[PDB]
């Protein structure tokens, strides 16, 4: 019986520095991060966190950001006192990025490893700035990245819902997850947040100061166009967030890998029907 770890982390050093300019070494962040276990999971030692959260990352040809949020993020998230393991959804081929299928993905596959109630869904090119940004759920649905540098360190506009965000298990599923038909950028965050508020839902946010995040900068991807027919789609979400999500999800997984401070599990996602 290891007691309940306090309700907030005494380890929490509030804000970081951030920096993307040096080399990253992945056996080395391995062995300062000992107690990462294979495939990026951990847990307190000495006490047990309510909080079982599976944090999952749409991914292809991202390899660099993502040592640099590995780096970051797997020091901040043990301090954060979390029991949680790390999913990159790597999308399988070459044809159009589907961000949100990747990650209902993520969320399916997780649940086969473990008892998650919580999950993060983020960006990988996302750094938060302060470990007082809990990456973790609440009793309404979380957005993490809320003053990103790249929006001049406050939201974009106030129903912004993209980044980093966290739902519980509960919340996820009222919302028959997130939707399967938004190819290409752009959207698919403004229609899960349609999705919350259809459900009753609001959404809870940190303050500026401790949601200050860093962006990655980086070029356009290839295969991962504005998507035109996006303002078309979040105008329909009451109606198609009905029948197009979890239940209407089918993929093909095609390898998973543990490594040692992540899970990736390489996907056929398809192209659009
Ligand atoms: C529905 C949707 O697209 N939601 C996303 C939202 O889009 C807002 C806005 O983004 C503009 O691109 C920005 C981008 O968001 C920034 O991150 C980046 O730094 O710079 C880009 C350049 O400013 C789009 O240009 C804009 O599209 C335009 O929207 C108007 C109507 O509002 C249309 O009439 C016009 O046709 C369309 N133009 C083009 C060229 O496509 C619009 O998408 O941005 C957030 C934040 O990035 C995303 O998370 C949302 O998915
Ligand atoms: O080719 C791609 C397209 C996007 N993504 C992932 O999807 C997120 C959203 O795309 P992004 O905001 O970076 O697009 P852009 O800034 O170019 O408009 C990224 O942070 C990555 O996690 C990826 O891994 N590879
Ligand atoms: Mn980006």
């Amino acid at each position: 019986s290891l007691p309940a770890c306090p309700e907030e982390s005494p380890l929490l050093v509030g804000p970081m520095l951030i920096e993307f300019n040096m080399p990253v070494d992945l056996e080395l962040v391995a062995k300062q991060n000992p107690n990462v276990k294979m495939g990026g999971r951990y847990a307190p030692r000495d006490c047990v966190s309510p909080h079982k959260v599976a944090i999952i990352i749409p991914f292809r040809n991202r390899q660099e950001h993502l040592k640099y949020w590995l780096y970051y993020l797997h020091p901040v998230l043990q301090r954060q006192q979390l029991d949680y393991g790390i999913y990159v959804i790597n999308q399988a081929g070459d044809t159009i990025f589907n961000r949100a299928k990747l990650l209902n993905v993520g969320f399916q596959e997780a649940l086969k490893d473990y008892d998650y109630t919580c999950f993060v869904f983020s960006d990988v090119d996302l750094i938060p700035m302060n470990d007082h940004n809990a990456y973790r759920c609440f009793s309404q649905p979380r957005h993490i990245s809320v003053a990103m540098d790249k929006f001049g360190f406050s939201l974009p506009y106030v129903q912004y819902f993209g980044g980093v965000s966290a739902l519980s298990k509960q919340q996820f599923l009222t919302i028959n997850g997130f939707p399967n038909n938004y190819w290409g950028w752009g959207g698919e965050d403004d229609d899960i947040f349609n999705r919350l508020v259809f459900r009753g839902m609001s959404i809870s946010r940190p303050n500026a100061v401790v949601g200050t995040t860093r962006h990655i900068r980086h070029s356009r991807d290839k295969k991962n166009e504005p998507n035109p027919q996006r303002f078309d789609r979040i105008a329909h979400t009451k109606e198609t967030m009905l029948s197009d999500g979890l239940n209407s999800l089918t993929y093909q997984v095609l390898d998973v890998q543990r490594y040692p401070l992540y899970t990736q599990i390489t996907v056929d996602i398809g192209t659009p029907s």
